[PDB]
């Protein structure tokens, strides 16, 4: 008697910044928006579009550990790898928003989306 994960809508501005340890291009590439849809893929859509767009992907894969706990999964390209990692499941709307808000505050990214839907 539980029901599935929460749902937000990001809107993905590349107008705002980029990294500058994201690649620029790339970042101008990637779709405008995440949503509306699930909490946990909408977190994870930003977060891997980001390591996958990353200048040095090597070191910006390092500002995200593999979280046991069993959660969604990052991919991203390390020394001519592919390596993947683990996230922690969550199951609400404003856990979406703040996941990605820690990990682009180390890349020093910002305004590169926006929770608040134009209804």
């Amino acid at each position: 008697g539980s029901h599935m994960m929460s749902t937000v809508c990001v809107y993905v501005n590349k107008h705002g910044n980029f990294g500058p340890h994201l690649d620029p291009k790339r970042i101008q590439q990637l779709p405008d928006h995440f949503g509306p849809g699930p909490v946990n893929v909408v977190l994870r859509r930003i977060v891997q579009a980001c390591v996958d767009c990353a200048l040095e992907t090597k070191t910006v894969f390092g500002y995200l550990k593999p979280d046991n706990r069993g959660g969604e999964v990052i991919t991203a390209s390390f020394d001519g790898e592919t390596h993947s990692i683990q996230l922690p499941p969550v199951n609400s709307a404003s856990f979406a928003l703040r996941f990605l808000e820690n990990f682009c505050h180390s890349l020093q990214c910002d305004n590169l989306l926006s929770s608040q839907p134009f209804s």
